[PDB]
């Protein structure tokens, strides 16, 4: 679990998404597995803008943070699963470092702020979807 608090906006996992995200939607996508909801106070976070390949992410299933050299933001085919069907995400960066069922939410930061949240993982290996090209959450 996790979410990123920018400005009015809270940006949440898509298939983690709660009843109170859905009716207070901003925007979604399916194809990236994210979802920004409107909220009341003002957020704690920033995003990075940026093209960074390396940063640190907080792995809940270890209760630690560790860093990764992660590859570009990229459409990579993701197994069905209890949410989404066999599809490509979009916006994923790959890298290699734990993850487990439980473990999404997590942010990636690097130096210029947040760089995205854990969306998949297995194997040693850890997804992230993109918030980096979002420019209207600044705003
Ligand atoms: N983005 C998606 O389509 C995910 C939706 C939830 C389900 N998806 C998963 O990957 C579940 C899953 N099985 C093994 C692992 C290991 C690490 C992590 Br993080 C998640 N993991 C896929
Ligand atoms: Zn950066």
């Amino acid at each position: 679990s996790g979410a990123i608090y920018v400005g009015n906006y809270r940006v949440v996992n898509r298939h983690l998404a709660t009843h109170n995200d859905w009716a207070n939607l901003v925007w979604e996508d399916s194809s990236r597995d994210l979802l920004v909801s409107s909220t009341t106070a003002q957020g704690c976070d920033t995003i990075a803008r940026c093209d960074c390949q390396t940063g640190v992410y907080y792995c809940s299933s270890r209760r630690k943070h560790y860093p990764v050299s992660f590859s570009k933001p990229s459409l990579i085919f993701v197994e069905a699963s209890e949410y989404y069907p066999a599809r490509y995400q979009s916006h994923l960066m790959l890298a290699v470092g734990h993850s487990e069922p439980g473990d999404c939410g997590g942010i990636l930061r690097c130096q210029h702020g947040v760089v995205g949240i854990v969306s998949t993982g297995g194997n040693g290996l850890v997804g992230f979807a993109d918030v980096r090209d979002l420019l209207w959450l600044d705003e």
